[PDB]
């Protein structure tokens, strides 16, 4: 593909460098920031927070994150552009559809998804030019006729432009198998898909399976982990019960079983929220103060002193990455 | 209390006119437009056929619509203000919310919602400085927790302001009474309350007696008729299967009841609609080519052929409106 499409225009592959392929600057919904810029202090401050957010992910070696919020969660490419800017840290945005589509995008075919999808890939997102580099689909326990028709028109915007799709699963069902076979059925090759949150289960057979087949396989959520917050059942049931560690412990196990190249990591953070409890950002912020800079701070050093090899760890955030971004009809 | 905030700005209650207290200009959701404006044709189409349509009503001698899309129905304020003043049509903006609240609208308390709709009527909506002169709130048949919380969160706004409230109800359902009691329940007076799309019920002791409470009486569905499309099921489940002249003749019912003060008459009308089927704008058109001058050039002379004064009439499409759009603080 030779060339990525950022919020700052595109960017050569070798511009890339470390990324986090999972993260938000804001997670919202269509219109809110807008709306009520006062809910996050003020749009000002959200823009403060997240500059020193990804100015710090920065200097722990980071250039590029992905930003996978998409219109249903409230993305605003202009904040991400400031931010970028900012910060010199590359955003790549997000085209597709999360778990939250208003009334006019559940009345709409696969057909005009489809459209959707590639106008903010091909012409721009809204009237900024600035246009998508990656497609960013959810699925919750058990398929729908929507999400099925979200995850053909994913592929097909896919197929049509060589951009890859990410995906959110809840791993308790491996609802990965459900979105592979989807994808398959349209043609998709799975070097093109990420199943993401794929560290939120502990089954590494199912996690192989998926990885044998040719899929990436995103182990984003690892500090997610609130073990310590049992009085706080919105955390709990959001957050869950494993220790990071644990979740860091499957992104060694993939390597040993062979699928070193098959892996992504990221932190799944953010800078504001609003599509959950008031001031949950608080208690995200508590539980993981190092914010995007988790995953070369902590989970990078804890696999290199488990043994990962200095250029398995520069594969898996550099190569893998690149290659996965990189726009790609073939093979 | 003698000026009205319109998308133009405060204008004297005396330069409010023969007023349509229920209009849309476009039908949508959070976002979509600034999104995907080619699902209209084209932003700068849709302000056309708006403007054109306006000026068609503005003839037939209307003065001000009532635009009462909400956040979550997609308003665009800028649109608004852009076609009110290409048109030369007053419009007031609504704040509120109607049935498609996304995540992060679901998650508010009363107090956050409350905060939120003052927001819009006392500072601005986004950061237009455009204020909000109606309140616009919607329930389903059976009510949900949520819908009581924006209900209150309504009444509390309208307390503080003096701005009305008007309401989508399933008049089949007699909505308007559930509504009513907790409307009443926070100590707010009926006579700032439309209950709306009165006229999908031919209930008259229902109409009547919420009119006797003082409530405003919403018949402002009356163009919408699948009479004559029954092969189009879409058509039929939104636009019923009632004739005009039989939503028109509740106008004339309430009228001899001797409630004829209680009456606003409207065509719930648009000139752009994503939030139902494809194309559903052009069904609506040839059901009703008139548009917002559908209750002028058809619904007066209607109910003159039928034996109602011109005086009655002068009186339902101006004095009405302008007691109830007027701002009214205490009691
Ligand atoms: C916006 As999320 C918690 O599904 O990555
Ligand atoms: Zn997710
Ligand atoms: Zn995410
Ligand atoms: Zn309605
Ligand atoms: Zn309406």
């Amino acid at each position: 593909g030779d060339r990525i499409n950022t919020v700052r225009g595109p960017i050569a592959i070798s511009e890339v460098g470390f990324t986090l392929t999972h993260e938000h600057i804001c997670g919202s919904s269509a219109g809110f920031l807008r709306a009520w810029p006062e809910f996050f202090g003020s749009r000002e401050a959200l823009v403060e927070k997240a500059v020193r957010g990804l100015r710090r992910a920065r200097a722990a070696g980071v250039r590029t994150i992905v930003d996978v919020t998409t219109f249903d969660l409230g993305r605003d490419v202009r904040l991400l552009a400031e931010v970028s800017r900012a910060a010199d840290v590359h955003i790549v945005a997000a085209t597709g559809m999360w778990l939250d589509p208003s009334l006019t995008i559940r009345m709409r075919s696969v057909v005009e998804l489809t459209q959707f999808f590639l106008r903010e890939i091909q012409y721009g997102i809204e009237d900024t030019g600035i246009r998508a580099g990656i497609i960013k689909v959810a699925t919750t326990g058990k398929m729908t006729p929507f999400h099925e028709l979200v995850l053909r028109a994913a592929a097909r915007a896919s197929l049509a432009t060589g951009v890859p799709v990410i995906t959110h699963t809840e791993g308790s069902q491996r609802g990965g198998e459900q979105q592979a076979a989807i994808f398959e059925s349209e043609g998709l090759s799975p070097s093109r898909v990420c199943i993401g949150h794929s560290d939120e289960t502990d089954d590494l057979s199912y996690l192989t399976a998926l990885a044998a087949r040719g899929y990436l396989i995103g182990l984003d959520r690892i500090p997610h982990s609130a073990i310590g917050l049992e009085d706080n059942a919105s955390a709990t049931a959001l957050m869950g019960s494993r220790s990071w560690q644990t979740r860091a412990l499957l992104i060694k196990a993939l390597i040993d079983q062979g699928y070193k190249k098959q892996i992504l990591v990221s932190n799944d953070w953010l800078f504001g929220i609003s599509c959950y409890v008031t001031n949950f950002m608080d208690v995200m912020d508590s539980v993981n103060p190092d914010g995007m800079a988790f995953i070369p701070l902590r989970v990078i050093p804890f696999l290199r002193e488990k043994g990962t090899p200095q250029e398995t760890l520069a594969g898996i955030t550099v190569t893998n990455p690149a290659r996965f971004l990189s726009p790609t009809l073939r093979a």
